[PDB]
């Protein structure tokens, strides 16, 4: 489909599958934006259900643990269905739960959690076409 970056309003860094790792359970972190073929682990698309998937391996965003990680999409696991909702990345079944850069950590490599929406910039994202 059409690919995009999910770019933090906090620091302009983008969501990134850490180390371009194709394995389940790879952490999704913030990282400086890359362009070209190597950017595949920073590129995302929405499936037929509007659910976000990685260009790398078609994995979903998973929020089953304290930090977010990649997992194969399963439509029966509510914590693997994340959608674009304005400038937030929201849980399909609960739009008030959103992706959140933990403790507003501005450094590269920062981890992301699911948290209730509170309007802080650490929960705000710009969708940028590839
Ligand atoms: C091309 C590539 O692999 N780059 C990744 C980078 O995107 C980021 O995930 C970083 C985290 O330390 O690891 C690097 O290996
Ligand atoms: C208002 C605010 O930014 N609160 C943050 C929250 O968004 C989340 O990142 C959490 C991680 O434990 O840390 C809190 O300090």
């Amino acid at each position: 489909p059409k690919f995009f970056y999910i770019k933090s309003e906090l620091n302009g860094k983008v969501l990134d599958i850490e180390g371009q790792n194709p394995a389940p359970g790879s952490k999704i972190i913030t990282w400086d934006q890359k362009k070209g073929p190597t950017a595949v682990n920073q590129l995302w698309y929405t499936d037929q259900q509007g659910v976000i998937r990685s260009k790398l391996n078609d994995f979903a965003i998973d929020a089953s643990h304290e930090q977010i990680e990649t997992q194969p999409f399963d439509p029966n696991n509510p914590k693997r269905a994340w959608i674009v909702s304005g400038n937030t990345i929201a849980q399909l079944s609960d739009r008030d739960i959103v992706l959140d850069i933990i403790k507003s950590d501005k450094e590269a490599g920062a981890h992301i959690c699911a948290w209730k929406q509170h309007g802080g910039p650490n929960q705000k994202f710009i969708i940028e076409s590839e």
